[PDB]
């Protein structure tokens, strides 16, 4: 018998977990229960599992190119402001043989695999008390930030002044005017109930949210082959079945919080894109940058 413990950080009604029980039911159905797919809310922090499972640990975990950037520092490339142009211009990225590369030198030098890439989390958005149409309506705006180089420069090329917190103090901050505006993906905005307290959403759209099921490389090798493709198989399938439903409970967030008196905007992206071109160079990520570049 064989069995992967995937470490999960989010709600059991989240697409992400849903999409995962989906994953678990594909893996032991086609193995006839030869390999258990156990879903943990337990395990440890993400970085101490990803040292685990690169000594061989059977543990997952759903995680982003930040997380992943410690192995290749390429894959710090995904989460930054601007790269791409929608949902679809990710996933041809992802697909595509750079990317391919990418998790080639992670699985050589490192010991890690994903199973797949293509476990999407949604499009961070502009929560805000006044109307946003272009960065200048930003200034003089206290943003929630967060201690990564990222995000910081990020609110800044978008207009704002980075203030970081933890997410878990997002209501408060706003409700006290510790800051003025949060930025975010749908679901955390309602699951946050931002709604309560904000006036509007501007679709900026602005960093896309990517991850996969990361597992070890030494612990997938010593499995037969024909439960390595399954694995794989079923990871690749079930990711695109909840990023669909992440994106679907996202519009369907925001139809509820325009219901609850928010106003929801799209946005001429261009101004914050040319204000945001500057951002990988700053960070050290221009190799990346150009690698994406060559395929989008």
């Amino acid at each position: 018998a064989e069995s992967l413990n995937v470490s999960t950080s989010l709600s059991p009604d989240d697409p992400i977990y849903k999409g995962l029980q989906s994953f678990k039911k594909g893996v032991e159905s086609r193995t006839n229960g030869e390999v258990k797919i156990k879903l943990f809310s337990q395990l440890g922090a993400d970085n101490e599992l990803l040292q685990h499972a690169q000594a061989g640990s059977n543990v997952g975990v759903v995680v982003d190119g930040a997380r992943l950037a410690q192995f290749v520092p390429e894959f710090a490339i995904i989460p930054a402001p601007f790269v791409f142009k929608d949902y679809t211009t990710l996933k041809k990225f992802i697909s595509s043989p750079v990317f391919a590369q990418w998790s080639e030198q992670m699985s050589s030098k490192s010991g890690l695999t994903p199973l797949s890439f293509n476990w999407y989390q949604g499009a961070r958005m502009l929560v805000t008390q006044k109307p946003v149409s272009k960065p200048s309506d930003l200034n003089g705006v206290r943003v929630r930030a967060l201690e990564a180089p990222v995000t910081i420069e990020t609110i800044k090329c978008m207009g704002g002044s980075p203030t970081p917190l933890s997410w878990s103090e997002i209501y408060s901050s706003i409700q006290t005017g510790v800051v003025d505006a949060a930025e975010a993906q749908p679901t955390a905005v309602y699951g946050s109930k931002l709604y309560e307290i904000t006036k509007h959403i501007t679709k900026t759209n602005h960093i896309h949210l990517m991850t996969g099921i990361i597992v070890s490389q030494k612990w997938l090798s010593s499995l037969t082959a024909e439960q390595q493709t399954i694995l794989r198989e079923e990871a690749q399938k079930n990711g695109d079945i909840a990023s669909e439903n992440t994106i679907l409970a996202g519009d369907k967030m925001l139809d509820e919080m325009a219901k609850k008196g928010m106003t929801i905007s799209e946005v001429d992206t261009q101004p914050f894109i040319d204000g945001c071109r500057y951002v990988p160079e700053k960070l050290g990520l221009s190799e990346a940058y150009k690698q994406v570049n060559s395929i989008i």
